[PDB]
């Protein structure tokens, strides 16, 4: 089970989670400030021009606001693996004689 | 139709630096991340995390459309910016003129 199919230490695996979190959180910074550039374009631009481009933005959105949700789960879950793992050794310090 | 166009050359190529700027930004963390999901992979025997392997790769090319997508936005902002500029100087000329 996973104590043998993981490899990765706590430590690796916490640093591994860094990386997801702060990645959804600048996807997430970026996706909030174009939302924001995208509608004053909308209300400042008269016209159709940038019709085409504020559909693919519009379609687009809602998957990039779930990567973002996917980047933070995977860090939840490798920041609670590693704790379990790191108790893991700690139980078997404490309570196997050998 | 009007074809007054409120934001400024200026104004649009503010904003297209944001999209430029944004795109890199989105490029790295996906660069950043497919890597580390190859780590995880070759260092995770089995299928616990194939579901989280399946959701990123679902995922993945749509944040590179998203990326160009905000390229494409940025390059026609800029000739935009570029149009209207060369029409307020011709104008400014023909009224100081």
């Amino acid at each position: 089970g996973a104590m043998s199919q993981i490899k990765l230490t706590p430590e690796e695996l916490r640093s591994s989670a860094q990386k997801y979190t702060a990645g959804s959180q600048q996807v997430t910074e970026v996706l909030n400030l174009l939302t924001q550039e995208q509608a004053v374009i909308d209300e400042n631009w008269d016209g159709s021009t940038f019709d085409s481009f504020e559909a693919q933005f519009n379609e687009l959105s809602p998957k990039i606001t779930e990567f973002a949700q996917l980047l933070e789960d995977i860090n939840q879950q490798l920041l609670k693996v590693a704790d379990i793992i790191e108790q893991t050794d700690a139980d078997i310090a404490s309570q196997i004689s050998g």
